[PDB]
């Protein structure tokens, strides 16, 4: 659904990592998924126009 | 003394770290210090201009 503002996920940042999903691990959560990022980082972009 | 190539040490990224020289941790080092690192950040940088 919509995004959060309880954590600066925004403000991660690492080195030599081109794509800003790949930032993050989800293979822990047996919750969220791969297309789940993805897609929720089109909508992080989406704000900022 | 001189500088490195072994490791990619000036290619280290990270978040709202304001400082080159507090993105790494020498407290396990018995070997290194705090001004070691800083020292070396002046040499880094100086290799630059």
């Amino acid at each position: 659904g919509i995004l959060n503002g309880d954590k600066a996920y925004e403000q991660v940042e690492m080195g030599n990592i081109r794509a800003y999903d790949a930032m993050f691990d989800t293979s822990a959560a047996r919750d969220f998924n791969f297309v789940g990022v993805r897609g929720a980082s089109q909508q992080i972009a989406a704000v900022g126009g």
